[PDB]
RNA sequence: UGGGAAAUGCUACGCGGUAGUAGCAUGCUAGGAGCAG
């Protein structure tokens, strides 16, 4: 027969390329929360010039640009990180912030999965712990 | 007339080598089993 595509099982990268595949995913999310955002109610000015910033980076400016990306990687790695198996992943994210939309949610993963992937998240199967005592 | 070396044995000490014994740690290999995505 002839497979039309996605990965096998049997070959020896395929938890690797899986991780990667699973940040990916996890970034894309975080970039298209931030966007959706109207300016006028941000926090201080620093989010918001990042955010004005990073519009410029992504549709305008046409090579790469260091030291932005530099510095959202230390942004993303203040305020969301990640342990990442193959497909598996926990995060511990800050919820003020989540709370006006300036880092990702469940709905943005929602949102990301049907348009990238063709399949539906039903949000009865993810989960969501406010305490830590309990991991 | 206020001058002494070696060959033998004993004992003690240390080193070296040899063997045997025991302990410790590790590195490899092989075998078998279990868990996870």
């Amino acid at each position: 027969y002839v497979k039309p595509g996605g990965t096998s099982s049997g070959d020896a990268t395929t938890a690797y390329a899986n991780s990667v595949f699973n940040i990916c995913q996890a970034v894309t999310a975080n970039v298209n929360a931030l966007l959706s955002t109207d300016g006028n109610k941000i926090a201080d000015k620093y989010v918001r010039n990042l955010q004005h910033r990073l519009y410029e980076c992504l549709y305008r400016n046409r090579d790469v640009d260091t030291d932005f990306v530099n510095e959202f990687y230390a942004y993303l790695r203040k305020h969301f990180s990640m342990m990442i198996l193959s497909d598996d992943a926990v995060v511990c994210f800050n919820s003020t912030y989540a709370s006006q939309g300036l880092v990702a949610s469940i709905k943005n993963f929602k949102s990301v999965l049907y348009y990238q992937n063709n399949v539906f998240m039903s949000e009865a199967k993810c989960w969501t712990e406010t305490d830590l005592t309990k991991g």
